[PDB]
């Protein structure tokens, strides 16, 4: 047993995927309570969850689940593998990541960063799957694992919500809050900074197994070794570019194309003149052509509000986030009541149980809550979904399935009554051959399950 | 001497180059006032100037000029001039593809074909100096067409532009019809139309037979339409302008600045949206009764209105500055400018060898900007450049943006010379440090063709 | 359990050269035909038929159950990885829904009619990989594969001809097949596929005959081909592919442009001027031109165009056909003892919070030789020596870029010595350099890189 | 009058522009015979012709025609003006346009100028080039050189095309110098600059005087250096660019490949299975006389290569790009009163007048000049490119060609066969009347045929 183990086989027997998302994360800072959490602490401060429990993630990733992927698995050094001594100093040779050459670079003091543990860990991946689901935003992991008296990296700070998850040895982490208002949240990464750039530490902590450490981006961190022994921890990131600006910066051209072809101030021709008192070299000029100028300016952006294109911005970014996240993991029960659990198989020369098809009578809903997202794109409809994403970010290109407006009202039942089962023949559609062909394309892609498996 | 033989020999009298474009405007809606005009009108009304006078524009542009051009000249079908008829309410285009001869120009002619020269400021030197002067009062690119209609005929469907139109009626007579907006959305169109029918017109605003002098403006967004009667061909000259200068034009630039200024300089720009707003945005859920989606409105909003106090405005003026610089014919000289510099010193190839090789600037030299409207100084990234124009070509954007770096020792001289036009400043009265930066400066503008000495050199 | 197949693959896992075993392996593939027969009579010259007498004959290389296997725990997508096509009364038919090729949708479509091929089994096979791995080294081309699975009562595919040389291997149910000569001079040993065929337009087929578990059909390309389903059972076939584009004239289309330039460099008869009015007596307007100055100027091409093979670099194209080889290659099978002689096989592990067994180096006493025969070549281009190789390479067919690694001129002699002298034994120590360490270092890096072994485990 | 004037107002009446171009490279070259000089000196010697007429070259170029051209044309510094001083070579052009200020002050401070396009700018270079690329079948190009008193010299070089120097006014001291290894012989590149030292005797060494010309191979090293205090200014005539024995073979060989492995079988069979045993550079000195048989069949296969060169089709492409490089043709006053260019269609008094006469199967025709037009087998069809339409700037146009039908095809062989012989267009070899009216009139409106009477 292992808290972790056990709260899977929870996960396994929650039927909602919304709300497994909510238990796992609930999982990741107990005992605080995540309310508690995302309205005080998240982008607001450095949080420590002392576990009291060296156990409490065992199972998730291991220094000998690295090993073995090492041999067992292609690992290329710079694509997958960075082997890092601290200046800053990379030693990678160009190529495959043998045990032999990576543990040789560990002895000789190099740290070994795995950019992407869920691409070869099914452990990783269903963890980071489930959590994606309640942040709204694609969650990446780095393994880090730090040999015995090694200098630890500069200190900054990173442009994503970070948490790191402590899973062998002992780390000294000394975290900063924002130096500066612009810092604040920041936008980008920081350069390396040294010790007499820093002020004193928010937190100053000995992470040890199965401890918990969140800090928002724009904090820096520091990290160093301890107690003459080695170092293992996932961080896991999250929020990239997900920010109200980044939001606004979609919305604002479609706002102004928008303003302009339908409002005639929009469109109205700038005065003849306005070279005369605008641009830097009449920055202080008291002109009040260029006062007027001003004004008119920020009583029109203020106006562009009412033009703002707010849902169709919104559905952009839910299909980004479509294309962004983990394909899901399927529970035992969503499998057996699917088509990748549908005993259609070869069998002594021949295929068995071919023919097996939905019905009027068939009940039905969503697979799971976070695969798949309706958008209307130049006059069309298409229903974006996970569920062919690779492990790898942007392995695959955007998938999507059109939906015709004859089923389209049945689509958005179907996305907005999950997890209720619903009967084929009550999905609002025209026509009977509708609603099962709406059904069995969705079944068929792997987007739907049955209440009872088929035939 | 016909009156635009006339205003043209005042213009080269007029020491100022923003006073002449004054004059010409003026000249150009006589005896409408362009106070009236340009307040009550443009952008508005569709306007006629019934001349009284068949010689008003007599040397400007005539069919004999065209002829010539086309014999005399790499005149090329679909790149300098079209050949079309609008036969039956449905338009047609008849380019045979390659050099327009006057063989085959003529020939569609007499065929019932409108012939269209789309760049005559490039082929004739007073189209040039005609469009050259009037940018300069516009703060905005002027083009021109010629249409030549044989008698009996259309050449165009009914349409309306997204530009403002001059129609400068030259010879013959043409029975033009121009309405309103047919609905709120095409007033002051962004795009042009597509061809109309009969059908889709309600009656027009105006209607007239253009004679000889006159002069019909009208908006983009106003349909037209324009037909031969009688037994007599028509010419004219369209001057456009205001293409995409708009408000909102304006606003496209400067948003996508203010956004991300916004976001460098305040926090609230910088935080995370919410995990679940995809519950409640989106067009599934533009039904919902969540007031989460309300709250989320209104932070929109509000966030959307304050990109005003982030938004600059002086670097998007500039760069709208460069382009039209950019887009600008070179400018005309009068008689006096050119004697005044360096395109009329006398250094030239005399007797086997060079002759007045001698002078070159003093402290003493008084000087301004060759003219008015031909620099403009923009703040790149740290760095500062003079953009201009006059070694633009008569042929739209032929020649790339054209500059010259001026350094911090020279900024504030540069700044002086712009600002003072046309007020002759002593090159040692400049303000920079050194004798040397202040006769750089002077001799780089001289040199360069952006100065003028109060004498000779 | 044993079958001849598994068999084989445990002798080739006792022979220690990776030639000698794609030549076993090639033996075994046409037996008990001798292979200088066969290359010698049949290769690109005759359809071959080996009745083998032995439905077990390749039990292990695939079987419809690791097809099924492969659809449900791998990512095979329709078109990209799997077709499903029926050719029905003489027209081609292509029922690829977009996306994954689930299990259910597959078996769907077999027993609607549709016939299944894989395109690259050697991606997702183990064991086709390795059997492709081998015999490419005996051709010296790329071996790919597809598989194709039939249904009752039904053909696949129209007759048409292939660009490539095919072995067929039948490995369940049986199928009638049909082929013929090259139906004209053009079409022996044509360049390009064929478009597919109507029965109309064919002859009589050279070779006509229902194979069986066990059995090969091999023939060359430009041969046309027809496979009909009879008697209510299914067929599964692999077919072996190589020889794309590995022509006499290919070689000649890289080798000229650089043999002109060469002769216009070195060689003032090519750099002579044109005739000024060749114009009048050259070109299709002038094919029946009586003008003596044509007949000289058609000589002189000819005459030019001979001298050319004194100025043919044939080495370094042998070697930018080499390098494009070890491009194509799919990663090597190492045996049991290759792999415990090798960088791969050291017993370096992560045991109780450490690395154990670590650091066992390179001596001057430690014996070498290449991992295996086909895996490395040295190309020298732009003043500068490569040695691209093929152990990163993926089963995807140019998943990854030419891989390689520099040679400096102090290390050039030896490493022509190591790909000169395999399987023999060389200590470090012996190897052709100037310094001890030039030839420590070069050991070192084709270690670490997996091209060497040593005679005992490091 | 001067012998320019007057050998150009003998081309006004020489019918045929093929005799035209003849007549004047005669004249270029008088009183050296043309023949001989093909036969013995071209490509192979340096040639004088010391002239004894400074009048020689009157009306071609002068330094008072570049002054009003910096005047009244827009010339540019770099793309149509050096300025440079002599090391090495010092550019010291100004960016943008250059002014009769500009030229003449950098002149005087001792800079040469260089016009590289007077073709552009001046009509008689024009007419001079474009009748003489008749004769010489490959582009002919000039630069003019000015240069002023007692400036120091260019460093030595050759260069990699054949260079007709014409002295124009002053003199100037030239040396050249034979190639100086094998290698140089008909160089493919322009060399680097050479020193003195580089250097041994001159083969010719000559002080040239207005309407002297001098003539030498690409390959051979030239220098000149100021006379007597004086200016000098010279014309420099190009030709044979890329024209070689080897060039035509690269655009052969690929070709010929591709139809050997068409035509015929012993170019498809299948290369060793196990030739990179014995091929290769780690195998230049294998005993295995298996290497000896493979180079054999390479030098039998390339050696029948020869049989399958598309001689014809290269010969066309040539002659397509030369007519892409060519200049437009220069029309005697006959050709243009003859010709769509010479029509009096005319607007007077609000009208056109002299409006359309027809070409009936009565007017007889043939091709404007000789060396206007191409017909070029491309893709199964055919087309005619034509000159007629180039610009005097090098390139500034791309191709031009008319499709010509299947129908016409003969008849448009034999009017490019027959010039300067008049048909009939009703004897035009075509299956209908239509067809000869059509071609006839589509060849006379684009310029590129004249009537023996004016329509
Ligand atoms: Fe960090
Ligand atoms: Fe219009
Ligand atoms: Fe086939
Ligand atoms: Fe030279």
């Amino acid at each position: 047993s292992s808290p972790l183990r056990r709260v899977l086989a929870e996960l396994n027997r929650i039927p909602s995927s919304r709300r497994r998302a909510a238990r796992l994360f609930e999982w990741l800072i107990a005992p605080m309570p995540p309310d508690h959490f995302y309205r005080r602490l998240w982008e607001r401060e450095a949080v420590l969850v002392r576990r009291q429990d060296h156990t409490y993630y065992q199972g998730l990733f291991s220094t000998a689940d690295l090993d073995s992927m090492l041999r067992n698995e292609e690992v290329q050094f710079g694509q997958h593998l960075d082997a890092a001594r601290y200046r800053r100093e990379t030693l990678n040779p160009p190529g495959r990541a043998l045990p032999a050459a990576a543990w040789s670079l560990y002895q000789a003091g190099c740290s070994l960063r795995l950019l992407c543990p869920q691409a070869f860990s099914t452990t990783v991946w269903q963890f980071l799957a489930v959590l994606q689901e309640q942040f709204g935003s694609m969650a990446g992991s780095n393994v880090y694992l730090t040999p015995p008296n090694s200098q630890g990296f500069a200190p900054h700070y990173d442009d994503i919500e970070a948490f790191v998850l402590q899973l062998e040895g002992r780390k000294l982490w000394r975290v900063y809050r924002p130096r500066a208002p612009t810092e604040e949240l920041a936008l980008t990464s920081s350069p390396n900074f040294s010790q007499d750039d820093l002020g004193e530490p928010v937190l100053q902590t000995v992470l040890e197994p199965g401890d918990l450490l969140y800090f928002p981006r724009g904090f820096i961190h520091q990290a160093e070794c301890q107690d003459g022994v080695h170092s293992l921890h996932l961080t896991l990131s999250t929020y990239q570019r997900n920010t109200w600006g980044d939001f606004l910066e979609a919305i604002l051209p479609l706002a102004v194309q928008a303003a302009m072809e339908e409002n005639v101030e929009f469109r109205r021709g700038l005065p003849r003149d306005f070279m005369d008192y605008m641009g830097a070299q009449h920055s202080d000029s008291k002109d009040p052509r260029r006062t007027a100028f001003m004004e008119k300016v920020r009583v029109l952006v203020a106006r562009l509000g009412h033009f703002a294109p707010v849902d169709a911005v919104a559905d952009q970014r839910a299909k980004d986030f479509i294309h962004d996240s983990l394909p899901p993991v399927l529970t035992d029960r969503e499998r057996a009541l699917s088509v990748y659990g549908l005993p259609i198989r070869w069998e002594a020369g021949e295929p068995v149980n071919v023919g097996a098809q939905l019905t009027t009578e068939t009940e039905v809903h969503m697979l799971q809550d976070g695969i798949a997202r309706l958008v209307g794109e130049g006059g069309h409809l298409f229903l974006y979904y996970t569920v062919e994403n690779s492990r790898v970010y942007h392995l695959e290109e955007p998938k999507c399935l059109e939906i015709y407006p004859q089923q389209a009202d049945a689509m958005e039942l179907l996305l907005g009554s999950y997890p209720e089962f619903v009967r084929v023949g009550d999905l609002p559609c025209d026509s009977v051959e509708d609603q099962l062909s709406l059904a069995t394309t969705l079944y068929d892609k792997g987007l739907l399950l049955t209440k009872m498996p088929l035939a």
